[PDB]
RNA sequence: CGCGGUAAUACGGAGGGCGCGAGCGUUACCCGGAUUCACUGGGCGUAAAGGGCGUGUAGGCGGCCUGGGGCGUCCCAUGUGAAAGACCACGGCUCAACCGUGGGGGAGCGUGGGAUACGCUCAGGCUAGACGGUGGGAGAGGGUGGUGGAAUUCCCGGAGUAGCGGUGAAAUGCGCAGAUACCGGGAGGAACGCCGAUGGCGAAGGCAGCCACCUGGUCCACCCGUGACGCUGAGGCGCGAAAGCGUGGGGAGCAAACCGGAUUAGAUACCCGGGUAGUCCACGCCCUAAACGAUGCGCGCUAGGUCUCUGGGUCUCCUGGGGGCCGAAGCUAACGCGUUAAGCGCGCCGCCUGGGGAGUACGGCCGCAAGGCUGAAACUCAAAGGAAUUGACGGGGGCCCGCACAAGCGGUGGAGCAUGUGGUUUAAUUCGAAGCAACGCGAAGAACCUUACCAGGCCUUGACAUGCUAGGGAACCCGGGUGAAAGCCUGGGGUGCCCCGCGAGGGGAGCCCUAGCACAGGUGCUGCAUGGCCGUCGUCAGCUCGUGCCGUGAGGUGUUGGGUUAAGUCCCGCAACGAGCGCAACCCCCGCCGUUAGUUGCCAGCGGUUCGGCCGGGCACUCUAACGGGACUGCCCGCGAAAGCGGGAGGAAGGAGGGGACGACGUCUGGUCAGCAUGGCCCUUACGGCCUGGGCGACACACGUGCUACAAUGCCCACUACAAAGCGAUGCCACCCGGCAACGGGGAGCUAAUCGCAAAAAGGUGGGCCCAGUUCGGAUUGGGGUCUGCAACCCGACCCCAUGAAGCCGGAAUCGCUAGUAAUCGCGGAUCAGCCAUGCCGCG
RNA sequence: GGAGGAAGUA
RNA sequence: GGGUGAUUAGCUCAGCUGGGAGAGCACCUCCCUACAAGGAGGGGGUCGGCGGUUCGAUCCCGUCAUCACCCACCA
């Protein structure tokens, strides 16, 4: 077991942070405090739409929160009795300049978590792992991709053992910088217990 | 075959689906499938199978030509082959089954007639097969008798002393009673060094000194003879390694069994000290085998190349007989065989039919016994077996490398102290961590809480979250008594927001307290049930794919071979050619420079200077942080083809310039339920929760990692310069005074290239100490202080008067380190009310 | 390259 | 009684014809390895007690004590 966080190795170059603001000396935590629950609030409320990203725009007092979901037709509400009441009911913990965005998605099956999200959702239902990833790592490559890799591990079949799995076609040069590869963090509470659904999706270079 | 070890298309039921249907299934039997008794239609190198070999009777089989008889054989006719059976047609039952009428095939035998290619037999001829005659050839083929030398062992004489012998090591053992080693003499046995080999000989078993007598087998040439006399061979008969046996001997060495020594957990063994049978000879037995080339004999045909043994022929030439070695086609499951077949055929012999039982039991023939030959079955298993592929593993080798061995330094192990660890104990000394991967590790926070441990006190819908019922109330501030604290009881206030009503007065959302709940909660258990994260191999250099090729196929090649490098890095070659993950490189810090920009810096040029970069002033320089050029074996002198190497110039640096981060497929069923999430078991009047105190610092011990040293390159005192990085407003602390000192009061500047922490030590000068247990070291301990927080005994510093211990260079061992590295000297950070910070991470 | 003729322990 | 001889660690035992008691096994620990071979430190002794010579005794000398062997003298 090795290979540290690819994004954690990216980070300070290529893909920039999942947030964006300077912070002063003793106000860092003070902002990070409620910054995290913002994310933690939605990673099980906004889920049934496929969440993969959440920026945070700040500088002073005013905060601009941008979400990156693929299925917005349900988070927006029948006319606003969601997206505009989610804002108002978001200040209740942090009286800040309530701002929001919703960035569209043209090709869902190209974001690493969305797969791992789809897989776990598909793993929870009694489905065929090896043959729910083979379909997956193919429809990834099908959507104009040029490489992929989706590793899962746990109690496959509920048997007492715990072998991981494989489902990959092509190149995933994790060790290179310009590669630009997104990484998926999933989780699956199940009958037997807890899984570990990962995913790599190579994309391009330069 | 197997399924069921929680989520069953196999079990029991249903719904449904499949197949048959007045039937459907089970069981039993016959044939098949079973090319698995092989006539069609098999095998015997390694799978079950070649007799241990030879000789040979009956039998089977047989070269060329000519003639006869026609026994087998073939052809035609005739008889038989009954009917019913099978076959074809036509008809009778209302079809069909059933039946009827009729017509052929005909295996087989008898008779007649005919044919003679083949097999048989008779007569005759021929020369390849076979044998013989002449001349020769080689040989560990064999039996008998003798004879030679070296070496072990023993006996005798002389000389000489303190050990010999044996093993990984020692011991049993021998030895002052004269050994081991020596010289002289003598005895007695077995077996033959070099030649000697991979060679020769025989049927096999087997055969190795020399000479001789007898003796077998084979081979070459001579154109002589016999003229198919040939081959195989059931039964029989003979030979038959070693061991064992009987009777007589011989016995130097070795040595089963027996005894002792030692290793061991024990050693009925391997190693050693003795040692009987035996191995040796004559005779007579068992007759067994990895008797193996695991390959029966005989003959013919199917390419070669190549060393050699042995004949012959006017000869690096031809030819005959053998033993080895690669390989044509062919064969095999492959390995492999290959003119000496496992190839293509013929003849004959023995043998085989899953493994275990079993080479057994019975019967029989042998043998003195040990045993041998012949040679089954009941029962049981769903495999046993052979070859080859991948991988793992190895107390198999080979190569490459790494502070792994060596050259050098410094240090642990030697003393005292900090930390952690094992044990020991206390009531608790929480848990985890276990060679390399634990032990200055989770801890980068063990005075209380942290805290998970002990003891006591107390709380139980709570310290928390969601939801419901009921009383009081909103909320929220303040206090007291007691009680160690927590907790318990009580008091003063105060009284909001929405549906009405001004009003006396109904209601509701939130929040709080008291009661019933649903509940949550647990550092409880399983890292062997997990997710995630981490270490090791290991920065090792490997992990694989597409096409092609080799193989029946698994698979191999590619990745292997030589060389080179840090490297699967690269080159040559290669039935391979390319690629993906990995090395590298794209990222960061340093070495160089350009520009941009000037609140640090600058008289480098000037103008005031309390002669300070303090100022005016300026941005080359200092420094700072953004993008960029630059180093690619680029060029040249040579070397090895090749990559590469000795260079050299220019360049700052040259062959990776020097560090960081990055760690593939995979093992370690590795570490972590105690960072967190989570299955399952458990705890829920407590295994949950709060407080005071105590404990992980306890100590006869031992280890791990560090700290000062045990001193003259040394140690004190005074004076005199240089940092790089990092950090800080409710904090950093200048500076002033006070303090003989840690520090106290006042307070400048700084939310930060400015202010500060902050004085850096080794360094330089100058004086002392002149080898001492020292003016080296500070452990322990008495007394005395300031310094933070509710509170400093176990369980803080710094400082003063001291007390001043071992320590004189450290055994077996053992540790890191190949360059600004090692050592030495010092400067920061990170958690924080205080608190585990000499450990860690950074800097010079 | 093939062929012939130096380990302590579950 | 007469004379030969011992006896030392816990043990089987050396010391040389006088000059600081020692090699093995066992015991404690440390090492390389996990065991066990194997090394380095330390402890361990009334040289059987008692004496005499000697500057100085494990050894020179004389009685005891516990043995062992041999030859009797016991009315
Ligand atoms: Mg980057
Ligand atoms: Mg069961
Ligand atoms: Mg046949
Ligand atoms: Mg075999
Ligand atoms: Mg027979
Ligand atoms: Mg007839
Ligand atoms: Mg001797
Ligand atoms: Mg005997
Ligand atoms: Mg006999
Ligand atoms: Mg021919
Ligand atoms: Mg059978
Ligand atoms: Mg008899
Ligand atoms: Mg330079
Ligand atoms: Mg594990
Ligand atoms: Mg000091
Ligand atoms: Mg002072």
């Amino acid at each position: 077991g090795n290979k540290i966080h690819p994004i954690g190795f990216r980070l300070g170059i290529t893909r920039d942070w999942e947030s964006r603001w300077y912070a002063g000396k003793k106000q860092y935590r003070h902002l990070l405090l409620e910054d995290q629950r913002i994310r933690g609030l939605l990673e099980k409320e906004l889920y049934s739409a496929g969440l993969a990203r959440v920026d945070i725009e700040r500088a002073a007092d005013n905060v601009a929160v941008t979400v990156h979901v693929a299925k917005p037709g349900v988070v927006i509400g029948r006319g606003g009795e969601r997206i505009r009441v989610l804002r108002e009911e978001l200040a209740k913990l942090t009286g800040k300049n309530v701002a929001l965005n919703v960035q569209e998605v043209q090709n869902p099956n190209l974001s690493a978590p969305l797969v791992a999200q789809r897989v776990a959702e598909q793993i929870e239902r009694r489905f065929a792992v090896r043959r729910a990833i083979k379909q997956a790592v193919q429809r990834v490559m099908e959507s104009g991709a040029k490489g992929a890799k989706v590793i899962v591990s746990g109690r496959i079949g509920g048997a007492e053992q715990a072998r991981t799995e494989w489902a990959a076609q092509g190149r995933v040069p994790l060790h290179t910088l310009r590669a630009n590869i997104d990484y998926g963090f999933a989780l699956a509470r199940t009958t037997y217990g807890v899984l570990g659904v990962k995913a790599y999706i190579f994309l391009g270079e330069v």
